[PDB]
């Protein structure tokens, strides 16, 4: 159960740019001074008691710990070191400088399903590695799809930001409300049992975004986007859904269903005929669909 | 009713930062022209539905429009309200007394007297909104400020509208929000919202003034929620061994889950707790203290 390091992260560590930061966490890229590698360097601050306003508590900073312990996936970021101090616990993480997904995106001249399916593949592979370890992502946004290298020719995927995930514990009932209302699943909306359907229905978010620029339950305000939600009120509208074949629409509508029985598993995900085409013909059909840049840019570009 | 065009700094000199909540920084400010200080909160403007950063239109609106409706002795008055490119900036009372808690926490003896009589200010200020239908929505301690220290017994202001709501008959409100230590079952549960909520929120209040104790915080956020949502609380003799039955019944009344049953503020109001009928509850009320050193001890840590 390695013990956080007590030595001063500086003293072992170059600190360079910020790469990030949420509420009570900042990132920073690092290079460990005795071996030249770099990493990034995540600093928790902890809380004083348990109604400080400021800080994460410790059993939310050793479960992270725990399960980013746990993995060693090619789409899942992986722990290098911990260092505790009087005020922080720093996680020292393998360094995903290629920025987010959806950026790249962005910059492309055009996108075709087949490219699009063979990066929500990555996203899929990887959340398959954390569903059959038991483990929720519980935080599936397009800031948490990262990048290794954008320059090369179908860049790879890294999972990031266990902030929020929990292993899912047979016959124990896990209930919370958390995470980006945008991105959230009806049980979590509800305050209902959650698990490993959560993440599903948030790559059916996720995809919807990545195939129109259209949001499927964004409203005008918090309020309006959580009514949406909880009663699973989204389109295809012809204006951002005209060039979409019908499969990613039936992959789409499988994945945001209300009934957590009902909604794909991540095994069923990655064997639907949209991702893992039956034959020829469907391959061509999916080849041949593209996915309006411009909607998508224009989108982006409003979210910053 | 127009947001004034004209750049802020060309009419007021701006100072110090005195918070730094939300998407919004409030800083000390002068007016020029006549020389009175107030408090300048600059609520940074969103700029798409799904900005990272920033606040709705329709919020800011609603803010407004609530503050420029209520003038009452225990409440914010809102001086004015300026709008550029970035922020809508609202020229508020200033009110520079601190916290109520901070104060209470510098006192030698507090009895159960003394502590409905700050309750009551509070009471008298919530009774003022819900009367226009306006709920608060984020009553809690850092809400509760004061004029000035240097007075008897001070005088206390409700602040922070960012999250209040006209109630309207026969419309349903649900919604997510708020600091969940304070927050009423029906909103983690995400049920019809109402005035009923803040009464909860006053419970809670009253249950921390009282003990140091709070009534459902857990370890973590997933605790606090289950504990909110079964109403799971204690008065454990630690922190309540002081405290009358009075007190006791007042907040018991209030941290109901049923919305319909928990007491309305004319009810709280009313209770013999703050409006003892007699002289046997007075004398009691009178005699009864807050352990100073719970309270204390509780406060710091929130430091
Ligand atoms: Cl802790
Ligand atoms: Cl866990
Ligand atoms: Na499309
Ligand atoms: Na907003
Ligand atoms: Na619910
Ligand atoms: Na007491």
């Amino acid at each position: 159960m390695e013990p956080f390091k007590q030595q001063k992260v500086e003293d072992f560590y170059d600190i360079g740019e910020e790469l990030g930061s949420g509420q009570f966490a900042i990132v920073k890229k690092c290079r460990e001074k005795s071996t030249g590698l770099e990493y990034a360097a995540k600093f928790i601050k902890k809380r004083q008691s348990r109604a400080s306003r400021r800080g994460v508590s410790r059993e939310e900073i050793e479960r992270e710990v725990s399960i980013l312990r746990q993995v060693l996936h090619h789409n899942v970021i992986t722990l290098h070191d911990v260092y505790e101090n009087r005020t922080d616990v720093v996680l020292i993480l393998e360094l995903v400088s290629g920025g987010e997904l959806f950026d790249f995106l962005a910059q492309k001249e055009s996108l075709s399903e087949e490219e699009a399916t063979s990066f929500i593949k990555q996203i899929l592979d990887g959340v398959n590695y954390l569903h059959t370890k038991k483990i929720a992502h519980f935080d599936l946004k397009p800031e948490n799809i990262m990048l290794l290298d954008k320059n090369i020719p179908i860049p790879h995927i890294k999972l990031i930001d266990f902030g929020l995930a929990h292993e899912i514990e047979d016959g124990v009932e896990f209930k919370n409300i958390f995470g980006t209302p945008e991105f959230v699943a009806p049980e979590i909306v509800n305050y209902e049992p959650l698990g490993l359907e959560a993440d599903m229905w948030s790559i059916g978010v996720i995809t919807y975004i990545l195939l129109s620029g259209a949001s499927p339950f964004l409203g005008d305000t918090k309020q309006e986007t959580l009514a949406n939600i909880t009663s699973v009120s989204y389109d295809f509208d012809e204006e951002f859904f005209s060039h979409t074949s019908e499969l990613a629409k039936d992959f789409i509508r499988k994945l945001l269903v209300k009934e957590t029985r009902k909604r794909l598993t991540i095994q069923e995900a990655l064997r639907h005929p949209w991702i893992t085409p039956v034959d020829n013909q469907q391959a061509m059909v999916r080849r041949e669909s593209v996915v309006n840049l411009e909607n998508f840019r224009k989108q982006y570009v409003r979210r910053r």
